[PDB]
């Protein structure tokens, strides 16, 4: 995606195409009819019901454990929920990561 990337990554602006991350620690449980689609990270004691559309690449399947700010979907990561998620390291990461990536 070229300079725009860099500028997206530079701004830390929301991006067009964006991942979905979990904001919590838990376990997999999709749940796809063959209208809709959601994907459930499961904890001890919290549930967390990401309704995305129906076209979303997973990278995550029924059953698998994920960290939170994991990405499910697949696509670019908004670094202000991946703040929140995961907290100032991951982000300097992520951003030098994907500024070098270009």
């Amino acid at each position: 995606q070229g300079l725009p990337r860099v500028i997206e990554l530079f701004e830390a602006r929301r991006p067009k195409a964006k991942a979905v991350i979990s904001e919590i620690d838990g376990v997999v449980r999709i749940e796809e009819t063959e209208e809709k689609l959601s994907v459930f990270v499961e904890s001890e004691g919290f549930s967390k019901e990401y309704k995305l559309p129906k076209e979303a690449r997973l990278l995550v399947k029924d059953g698998d454990y994920v960290e939170a700010g994991q990405p499910l979907t697949r696509g670019a990561i908004d670094p202000h929920q991946l703040l929140e998620a995961k907290g100032p390291e991951a982000v300097e990461r992520y951003l030098v990561e994907e500024i070098q990536k270009v």
